[PDB]
């Protein structure tokens, strides 16, 4: 599995923006279209010379999105079009709820794999700020908090993430993966404005906005073009989970991707398990038996925020900077109307 | 290619609904969730014993949609939930615009090829009637050119148009569109199951396609209407979005080795007569092969349903071992095309 074959799906670049605060945040006066346009312009400069030389080398743009009309396909495609990605490049809008951005990844993973394409861009956007704006059993469930309701450990959990996120923030740890998004006033945003110092434990995830991109390619095509390689996508698995207890997703998706690859929990160095809510994150980690030490190393959703769409691909950018050469890490998250997703990766 | 390996992505079922008329037709007092719930209750019935038994063997439901909030991901999951498809079955909402129903098929194909799943359901749904109610740079503004205008970018069109209605009613009347169309029951008691438009187009309709690996089909004793060969997409100038089929057909043929003259039926979506004519001409296609039972000019084009519809239609127009393609130009400047084989 650690053997690099020429038919591997390889990650060439994985970047994300600073996650702003919903409603209050840096992004409030901006929508997914400006966020996307801008992140793209940044992401492209960060691209190896043969690519930016011929952008029509990207043969597909899957963009995950949960709240726009039709998942933002017209605006997101216009945005790509403004950031130099040629018309010659098809675009696909996807919405698998909370995992959307991780599914943009599985979409391109498979196309490349199957030969449909060689090089392909996975995206994730969400402007919860400007978009949150839009009964007979079973179907009566479907689309969060109450499925969670279905506290000491949870606050304990909320603070440690908040502490891990603050350390990491302050230690410069996210300075690699984050890109500066210029705001229309003149400002520029390169810090996650969600993690805060001194969070301890007190009685009383986050509505945010953000973009995140991933550039996959098949190893063969990479070597030929001599393109840097950060790690490689190994597999992906989704599962259906009772909608009333959505959060339970990770406790079923993880074992699934594990069995399908042959790995075991204890073969994983890092787990990027999305914390929609602390109650559910904790439950997932403890049912599986995951080492809490190995969970969300630099802070989670609780502290960082959760821009629905963008999250699944944000965790990828992130898990890559937390990993060390030849390490395996999973990316999982509970999904909205009752699902569970989880992709596996390796550094190199 | 006409060799059959168990590794094949095989169509086990593929039915559609009657395409209602926009703003006035049969479905006007209903939305996607109802069209879906119903289409599915029907489709599932027209499902082989084994699947109906389990229904959990279906491991993914990708479902195109173009105009709903978030392409109808929640509403339609519930519909599937309500029509007996288990929670266990994940779901994905896709929006490739005009080709959404086809790319939803592309989706299912790939997952099956890449071993991700065995059997999967592809869908298309749209209710232009209900949902049709949902930058300043020289490049992305082309993603603001109204479709019709891009068509601006007559006799021959009207002649091409005429045939569409002619072939469609001739065929509707001869009962050609019967095996494919399922009966969508309506609130006011009136069952609907006949195409309004063809009576010698904005519309609402649903469509479903149940792929499975060949090896798997033979294992569960399942019927096999045909096979998915390839699919290909290619961007195109948004100002002439229509020219999309002219490029995606060569590309998918090329990807397969096939040639134009190797194709029997050419189900090229008629989004406009001006457009479809061009692809036809540029490609050098025998009209007797293009849209045999008429097109969308008569039948209507329920945006995200179409792709999944054309597959239903084509699979009847094709005889055992015939190859045919399904192309359509795509909204913001694209073009798709797939290739199927009967058996």
């Amino acid at each position: 599995l650690l053997e690099k074959r020429p038919e591997d799906v390889v990650i060439v670049a994985a970047n994300r923006s600073a996650i702003g605060k919903g409603f209050k945040g840096a992004f409030k006066d901006v929508n997914t279209d400006y966020l996307l346009y801008n992140f793209l312009n940044e992401f492209i400069g960060r691209f190896p010379e043969p690519l930016r030389a011929d952008l029509n080398l990207i043969e597909e743009v899957a963009c995950g999105n949960v709240l726009n009309v039709g998942a933002g396909a017209t605006e997101h495609r216009a945005a790509c079009l403004a950031s130099g990605i040629p018309y010659s490049t098809p675009f696909v809008a996807l919405n698998r709820q909370c995992s959307s951005g991780l599914t943009a990844v599985n979409d391109i993973a498979n196309k490349i794999k199957v030969g449909q394409i060689d090089i392909g861009l996975a995206l994730g956007v969400e402007s919860m700020t400007n978009n949150y704006k839009n009964k007979n059993r079973e179907a009566k469930k479907c689309l969060m908090g109450i499925t969670n309701e279905n506290r000491k450990d949870q606050d304990e959990f909320a603070a440690n993430s908040y502490q891990k996120a603050y350390k990491a923030k302050n230690e410069g740890l996210f300075e690699d993966e984050i890109l500066p998004i210029k705001l229309p006033d003149g400002s520029i945003c390169q810090s996650d404005e969600g993690p805060r110092p001194n969070v301890t434990a007190e009685s009383l995830s986050q509505v945010s906005d953000g973009v995140a991109g991933v550039l996959l390619a098949r190893r063969s095509v990479a070597n030929q073009l001599n393109l840097p390689v950060l790690g490689r996508y190994i597999d992906f698995q989704t599962v259906g989970v009772p909608p009333e207890i959505m959060g339970v997703g990770p406790a079923y998706a993880i074992p699934k991707v594990l069995e399908a690859t042959g790995l075991q929990v204890q073969d994983i160095d890092i787990f990027e398990i999305n914390e929609a809510f602390a109650a559910q994150a904790l439950y997932c980690i403890h049912k599986l038996g995951i080492d809490l030490n190995k969970v969300n190393p630099r802070g989670g959703a609780i502290a960082l925020g959760h821009p629905l769409g963008c999250t699944g691909a944000r965790q990828v950018a992130t898990i890559l900077r937390e990993l060390k050469k030849d390490q395996i890490g999973v990316v999982s998250m509970c999904i909205g109307t009752g699902m569970g997703a989880a992709a596996i990766f390796i550094k190199e």
